[PDB]
């Protein structure tokens, strides 16, 4: 599974349906440009055992949350919403799916 197509109310919050499977660990970000060779940014950050939405000047208030993960339902202007799902036992066997949207 490469991708992730899931349905939401545009411009409104959504909370992200997690693809990744049992025993795989998720983690989002932003592939700059939909580009393979580009900079990953990564959406969350934990703080004192909780996480919240990194405050990117540029970004804007396309994360609503990061408990749970949920997003303002509009593909984001920086690049492709992307899950890195890495297995329990061996964090360099992951995989990446990126998620887009419909809309009602
Ligand atoms: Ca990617
Ligand atoms: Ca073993």
């Amino acid at each position: 599974q490469e991708c992730s197509l899931q349905s939401c109310t545009q411009h409104q919050p959504y909370v992200v349906d997690d693809p990744c499977p049992i025993h795989f660990y998720s983690k989002w970000y932003i592939r700059v440009g939909a580009r393979k060779s580009a900079p990953l940014i990564e959406l969350c950050v934990d703080e004192a055992g909780s996480k919240s939405p990194i405050q990117y000047i540029d970004i804007g208030n396309y994360t609503v949350s990061c408990s749970p993960f949920t997003i303002n339902c509009q593909e984001p202007k920086l690049g492709s919403l992307v899950v890195r799902c890495s297995f329990y036992e061996d964090f360099l066997e992951y995989h990446d799916v990126r998620v887009v949207l419909d809309f009602i």
